[PDB]
This record gives C-alpha cells, sequence and structure tokens, in this order.
C-alpha cells in the first residue's frame, strides 16, 4: 500500500514547468500550455482546489499510465501537492470538436476525415484489447496534433472490464445523444457501448462537429431509437462510411462490430 506522503516515478518538481498560456477552463480547473525545463512544450491540467475529489482527479493519470499508446494522449508527469497538476503531451490543434468548427478544420477533405476516424478507431482497438472501456467517447474528448494526429483523451470514466460487463449504479446519468441505449436504460456498459459512441463520433466528424440529433430532445431521441429511427446520412457522407455507422448503432450490442474490424474497414477505405 502506497503511503499518502510518498511520490512515484511520474512526479516532477513544480519549478520545472513554466505555465505560458491558458488554453481553457471549467468548473474543475484549467488547461495550460507550458514548457518543461525550457525546450519541451507540454499541456497542464490544474485542479481547482475544492471543486472535486483530489483522489478522483489523480486517478485519471493512473489510468493513463496503463493506457499508453500512439493514439491515446500521453501522460508525462504529475505534481501531487496543491495546486495539483497532470502533465501530458501538447496537441497543437486542440479538441477535435473545436478544430472541425474552426477555419482550418472546415477545410479538411473527406479522406482526412476518414483518416481521423481511423486513428481514433486504432486507439479504441487498443482500449478494447487492454480490457478497458472509455465511456466518454465523443469529438469534444479527442485532441489533434500539429501534424493532424487524433488522440483519445478524458479517461475520467474509463474502467477495467471484468467478465465483459461494467454495471453503472442506477443514479448515474450520461450524455444521452452519445450513449448506447442499453447503457442509458440499464447501466450496461461494454466495449460495444463504446462502439455505439464511436458511431456517433463518426457522424460528428463527417458533419464537421454538428451536434447529433439536431433539434431533437433527449427523451425524443430515446423513443426514436427504440422505434428504430437512426440519424440519416448527410450529403457529404459516402455510403460505405454510413454503413459502418449503422452497424455501430445495431440495437443488440453483440451484433455491433469490433474496433479491430472498424479500424480495418476505415484503414482500407
Ligand atoms: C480533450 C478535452 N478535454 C475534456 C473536454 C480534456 C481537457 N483538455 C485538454 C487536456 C489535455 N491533456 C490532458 C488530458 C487528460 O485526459 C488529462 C490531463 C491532461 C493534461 N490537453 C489539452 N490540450 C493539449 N494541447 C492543447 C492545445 C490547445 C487546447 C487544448 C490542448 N486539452
Amino acid at each position: 500500500a502506497q503511503k499518502p506522503w510518498e511520490k512515484d516515478a511520474w512526479e516532477i518538481p513544480r519549478e520545472s514547468l513554466k505555465l505560458e498560456k491558458k488554453l481553457g477552463a471549467g468548473q474543475f480547473g484549467e488547461v495550460w500550455m507550458a514548457t518543461y525545463n525550457k525546450h519541451t512544450k507540454v499541456a497542464v491540467k490544474t485542479m481547482k482546489p475544492g471543486s472535486m475529489s483530489v483522489e478522483a482527479f489523480l486517478a485519471e493519470a493512473n489510468v493513463m499510465k496503463t493506457l499508453q499508446h500512439d493514439k491515446l494522449v500521453k501522460l508525462h508527469a504529475v505534481v501531487t501537492k496543491e495546486p495539483i497538476y497532470i502533465i501530458t503531451e501538447f496537441m497543437a490543434k486542440g479538441s477535435l470538436l473545436d478544430f472541425l468548427k474552426s477555419d482550418e478544420g472546415s477545410k479538411q477533405p473527406l479522406p482526412k476525415l476518414i483518416d481521423f476516424s481511423a486513428q481514433i478507431a486504432e486507439g479504441m482497438a487498443f482500449i478494447e484489447q487492454r480490457n478497458y472501456i472509455h465511456r466518454d467517447l465523443r469529438a469534444a474528448n479527442i485532441l489533434v496534433s500539429a501534424s493532424l494526429v487524433c488522440k483519445i483523451a478524458d479517461f475520467g470514466l474509463a474502467r477495467v472490464i471484468e467478465d465483459n460487463e461494467y454495471t453503472a449504479r442506477e443514479g448515474a446519468k450520461f450524455p444521452i445523444k452519445w450513449t448506447a441505449p442499453e447503457a442509458i436504460n440499464f447501466g450496461s456498459f461494454t466495449i460495444k457501448s463504446d462502439v455505439w459512441s464511436f458511431g456517433i463520433l463518426l457522424m460528428e466528424i463527417v458533419t464537421y462537429g454538428r451536434i447529433p440529433y439536431p433539434g431533437m430532445s433527449n427523451p425524443e431521441v430515446i423513443r426514436a431509437l427504440e422505434r428504430g429511427y437512426r440519424m440519416p446520412r448527410p450529403e457529404n457522407c459516402p455510403e460505405e462510411l454510413y454503413n459502418i455507422m449503422m452497424r455501430c448503432w445495431k440495437n443488440r450490442p453483440e451484433e455491433r462490430p469490433t474496433f479491430e474490424y472498424i479500424q480495418s474497414v476505415l484503414d482500407d477505405f
């Protein structure tokens, strides 16, 4: 059992970082662009003291220690005395959602969109293979590098899977338009419920960050899905890409495809 007062291999001294520019903020803290020991650009997430559990804030970095991959955002360090920091690689173009809604993201042609999709699929194939689930897959939680490599971020909800199902407690609420119906209705999270979110994420990419189910209410979405409705194919969406979405939105979790399969289809598009 680790002592509450002992540090680990990931710890760095606070003075090695110089926080240069605030990239964003929320109720739980801020994200800064920073340099580490002069020559190395990094990203820092700070926790707002009192906004949340310290142990939960830090638990995210523990997960990222385990889930290290080219297509997952890379943990470099932590600072575990208040103010509490998590340090990762810098991803110059920010979130995928904001990128696509920006001028540069808007100029990305279809082949690049499917490139982004394939990179994300690869990362999820790794999460699949490592017996984890993410549970918060969406464009907002993907980051994009200066050379246009997409990587999965936000591992706050990510969990190890024992025996192919995680069961959320009954009072858990999750972003409805992105969450698999069975996960919403009974708390049944599996890698197949991430497969569903990936379908929604595909739609986000091909629509340049447009919200899913535009103009529909959440209860309306839940009832539409039960009835068999699914989002229609956009103008710019190739049939083969929409058919993968549709496979990701099968009613029955076990009939949805594996991430390995999705990666390979998108790879060979
Ligand atoms: C993915 C978006 N969300 C939740 C919606 C997480 C917060 N935004 C972040 C996080 C991040 N790295 C990061 C990711 C984590 O999952 C945990 C800790 C950190 C530091 N880097 C960045 N980040 C890295 N380079 C950037 C350049 C511009 C804007 C943001 C940049 N942003």
